[PDB]
């Protein structure tokens, strides 16, 4: 019954009902007026008669390399062009947030509940008659078919960027510190009150937890050295908690920030670089502070890591992940005299679309060795076997499967993925093309222009009909892919805001916080502007093994 | 042992620790540079030779009355102030938080937890010599003796400025929501994590609270109608979790959002009134939107409600509190092009400058009758008796006593006074000098500068010997009031900032929540933007009384 139901109100607009069966649109500095705040104002015309496509964009960051290579030996000019792409976002994320799972309007109790994943665009009112609000039929194509008419992996894609294995497992392993979904609750609830970049997987989310993982002593991460190699320590000498599966033996059972990362040795292997990583630091601040404490080590280590993870991340991983030829930077010293909230609030859409199956392989290859899933899960004797070093070296190469492309979830994962929409539902996300509007993104026409091809479209609109009712999610994986790329223009749309908030929102990124001082001086602070997830793996792994989060 | 305990490094400047026996100083942004961050750069200078005093805008802000009068009256003019005004202080807080009790560097551990109250400046090392860390004795003046020799209050001093016992118990009752400070915990710890103006004290800070206090009807709260008046209900029929003494008989236990507001019929009859507000904006909303749910009508309310407390405290509270000419106007949209943090932790120092005891009077006359604090505590039945419209007369002329002059501290109160002290202590507080310079304010070279008479001063030299090593808190109600003021310029200069900031960094102030639609739109949010303590009591309480923080 919900007038607003149709989500009428465009450009950001609010849609109010103004009684039973009517509404109205808050076009508050949006930029239009009407009713529906469409009709748009002078300014706002001239502002849109200068805004070049994300595609345009897009297009020219992957292009004229040579002119790239100029610029990216210009200190000034690198910066000027990576500020505007902080700034060309930033004015996207809803940041203080907004809405959440059962939220529409904004709310106290939505602004204050921190369990709750925010949302960039408003849940369904339950009181609506169809799934996206009015356009559609009663209910949405079944998932499972979908799942399969469409996203299940047949022949492997791999993907065209090159995205090896190590990247997979960081940005699983990575996003698994903001995403962390308490299920108890529900899937709209977060469990990462941390709502960003606090490593928390690696220190755990109370203080209870990480007192346990610490040492106590040079402000060190408790460890354990198993045929003269750093691990994880055991969950028998620190009883912290951790999931695993009955029959792993405690010499095992590894215990470390997160609780769920003994399942893949992949992340487990990860956990143990950086869990190296810490220590490592903590020696060489106790070299610069000989007069420091325990506390206070470990406390300043945490800083300087969390500062090496926001780089690698964007400088490496997300560079990688743009294919762009501008070296993406990283310098908070660029939002310095920019309206930026240093804060953020982690989105359900964000959590959905990081969903990346694809990426994984059919079989885990380390050295010779090739795994199943069936064989990967839980085994981090696997990890033990052969060893960091391989593992960094084999991980390094083994290819991961393009996302983008069409039909490429492998089906070990089937249940998940196909969770991935059942979810959505649940917390009614919206249309595709909503999301897409939401982003300013020219909504798409008709499914074979989200992908192209015509098979999959043809198949696709067999089973939604409305192109508008088509959910993201889905639309997102079959997508139609930028020219060998890894994503659609959809899915880095999204990220990019969404990302580069909790990125760059994060505290350590602020003006005071922003000095050596906040970590041990200059060496500690260099430590963080000389990052790179090759040195990570150098300085922590045997040997300094060559990697890249691209497969040569 | 620590090089820094001397606090060496000026200007808002960072030490570190570089080595047992030497130090660092973190001169970034700061605008000096050299070993203490004392040389300035050319902007630095030419930035200070045009930076006036605060006594000297003090004073042209209570001046020139006539062009104050001019400006009151020229929208641009006033904002184009106001504003000035807002940015002047802005650039002055931490935000995002830094330091906090047990945390002199900055920590996550500290701008993560949120039990703590963050804090201005550092602590002192409980390994530095002297309790303010080097200038100074083994230890600080005996407080029972500062208390009396210079706190208690002989004579009640009646505050210049004409603040009535309504302001004080607003103040009171107002501050009560961030102010509350859990003990069980520390002196240092918060309860109150909402941090800022989130009217915890009229819903609870738990949902669960909150939903006690909700009748789930026209999203109104829980109330009780006594003799045909409106009163918070009973934790006998809400089973609320409330503060009183063994006596006190059910049909007078109240229930209301702060647990410990029923020994105080001051504290109470406002809530009442709040209370009564909230019902009150409810109704309204529910003749806007006969379409609207409990749960929604309850959240737009307690969202408009958050408007009107911070209309009502800049405007008028506030206004008042500062004797200014020119009307100080609550507008967010003047920080919607100023790099402004909307977000708020609550310091330890704002809540010690707020031990405002001077505030209260000696007695309490409610219309004939005259009350001793030992009569008027927990005595909610006095409420009762005489009725909330001559409360609000009366206090509305009972003036409360200045604060700034000294020795004006009720003996009743005299254990409370004491603890500030004592407190300040525990948590190696710094020097009042420090705090001063902090906020750019220079420092007081004689006890005879901070309080202008000689009397006290002498008396105090006597207990302290070094100017610097004299306490803020006590300096602060000691202090040398303005013309006429009820206040020092150290306690403005402090809680200027501190508070503007809570008061706009509040979301509800943020670009994407200023608009009619976060409040059912126009009507609902007309409301905030018109709203005066006078209007508050006028609709709420019978018959209009007259209000004002002023006592005539
Ligand atoms: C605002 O948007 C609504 C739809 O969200 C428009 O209303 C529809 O208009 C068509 C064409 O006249 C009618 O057939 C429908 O019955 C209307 N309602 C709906 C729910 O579709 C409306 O015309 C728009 N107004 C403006 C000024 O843009
Ligand atoms: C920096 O500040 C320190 C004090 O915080 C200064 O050091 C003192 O200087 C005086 C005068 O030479 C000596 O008598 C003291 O022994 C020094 N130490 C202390 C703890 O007082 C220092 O001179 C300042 N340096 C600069 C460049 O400003
Ligand atoms: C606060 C932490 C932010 C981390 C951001 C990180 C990306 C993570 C992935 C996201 C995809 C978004 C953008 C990547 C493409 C780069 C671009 O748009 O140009 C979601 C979550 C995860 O998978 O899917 O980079
Ligand atoms: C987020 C909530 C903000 C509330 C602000 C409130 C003031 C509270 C008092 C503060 C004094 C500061 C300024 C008052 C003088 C007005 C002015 O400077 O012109 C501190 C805390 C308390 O006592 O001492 O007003
Ligand atoms: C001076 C440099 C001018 C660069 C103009 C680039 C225009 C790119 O144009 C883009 O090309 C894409 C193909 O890859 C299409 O998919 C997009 O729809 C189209 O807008
Ligand atoms: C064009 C307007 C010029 C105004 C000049 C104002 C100078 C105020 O000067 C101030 O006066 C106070 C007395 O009230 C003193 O206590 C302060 O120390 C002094 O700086
Ligand atoms: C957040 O909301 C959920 C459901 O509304 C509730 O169960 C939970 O206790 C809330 N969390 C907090 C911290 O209040
Ligand atoms: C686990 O790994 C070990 C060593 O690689 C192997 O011997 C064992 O068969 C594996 N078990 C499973 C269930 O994969
Ligand atoms: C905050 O810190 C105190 C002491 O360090 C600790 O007891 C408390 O549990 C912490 N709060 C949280 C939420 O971790
Ligand atoms: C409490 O108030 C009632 C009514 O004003 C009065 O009769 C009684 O004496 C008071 N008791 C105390 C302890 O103040």
């Amino acid at each position: 019954a919900n007038p607003c139901c149709s989500n009428p109100c465009q450009n950001r607009g609010e849609c109010m009902s103004t009684g039973f069966d009517q509404y109205k649109c808050d076009c508050t500095r949006t930029g239009f007026y009407g009713e529906n705040c469409t009709t748009p104002e002078f300014l706002t015309r001239i502002k849109l008669l200068l805004k070049p496509t994300p595609n345009t964009v897009h297009y020219i960051l992957t292009h004229f390399k040579g002119v790239w290579n100029i610029v990216n030996n210009i200190p000034f000019l690198r910066s000027l062009i990576m500020k505007y792409v902080l700034t060309s976002r930033s004015y996207l994320i809803d940041s203080p947030p907004t809405y959440n799972v059962h939220y529409g309007y904004k709310s106290w109790e939505a602004f204050s509940n921190l369990s709750y994943y925010t949302r960039a665009l408003p849940p369904v009112a339950d009181d609506c008659p169809t799934p996206m609000g009015v356009k559609g039929n009663k209910e949405l194509p079944d998932s499972k078919e979908v799942l399969e008419k469409v996203l299940l992996r047949r022949e492997f894609i791999p993907d065209p960027q090159g995205s090896n294995m190590m990247f997979a497992f960081f940005a699983q392993h990575f996003t698994h510190q903001f995403f962390k979904t308490d299920h108890k609750r529900g899937p709209g609830f977060t469990r990462g009150l941390g709502h960003g970049v606090d490593l928390n997987h690696i220190y755990g989310e109370t203080l209870d937890r990480q007192h346990k993982l610490r040492l106590f002593k040079d402000g060190k991460l408790k460890y354990q050295v198993i045929g003269g190699e750093v691990y994880p320590p055991t969950v028998k000498d620190t009883q912290v908690e951790m999931i695993y599966p009955p029959h792993i033996p405690e010499n095992l059972q590894f215990a470390v920030g997160q609780e769920v990362f003994g399942l893949v040795p992949g992340l487990m292997m990860y956990a143990t670089i950086w869990l190296r990583e810490h220590n490592r630091v903590c020696d060489i601040l106790k070299q610069e502070h000989p007069e420091w404490g325990d506390e206070q080590l470990f406390q300043t280590s945490r800083l300087i890591l969390i500062g090496e993870t926001i780089k690698i991340v964007i400088e490496d991983y997300v560079q990688h992940l743009s294919g762009y030829h501008f070296k993406l930077k990283f310098d908070p010293e660029l939002l310095f005299n920019q309206q930026f909230q240093y804060q953020n609030r982690i989105a359900s859409e964000f959590n959905t679309l990081y969903h990346w199956h694809p990426l994984l392989p059919d079989t885990f290859n380390i050295e010779d060795q090739e795994y199943s899933f069936k064989q990967f899960l839980y085994n981090n004797s696997i990890l033990l076997e052969h060893g960091l070093t391989q593992f960094v070296e084999s991980f390094t190469r083994q290819i991961a499967g393009r996302v983008a492309g069409g039909r490429n979830v492998p089906i070990a994962v089937q249940a998940v993925a196909k969770a991935s929409i059942d979810q959505s539902r649940e917390m009614k996300y919206q249309s595709l093309n909503e999301y897409r509007k939401r982003f300013s993104l020219k909504p798409y026409t008709s499914f074979e222009e989200l992908t192209g091809e015509k098979e999959m479209a043809a198949e696709l609109k067999a089973l939604y009909s409305d192109i508008d009712v088509m959910e993201l999610y889905p639309a997102l994986l079959v997508e139609k892919p930028r020219p060998d790329a890894i994503f659609g223009e959809t899915m880095v749309e999204l990220g990019a805001p969404f990302s580069l908030k909790g990125l760059m929102g994060n505290p350590i990124c602020s003006p005071q916080y922003w000095k050596p001082s906040t970590f041990g001086g200059e060496v500690g602070f260099k430590i963080i502007n000389t990052a790179s997830i090759q040195s990570l793996i150098c300085n922590n792994v045997k040997g300094c093994p060559f990697t890249s989060f691209n497969v040569q």
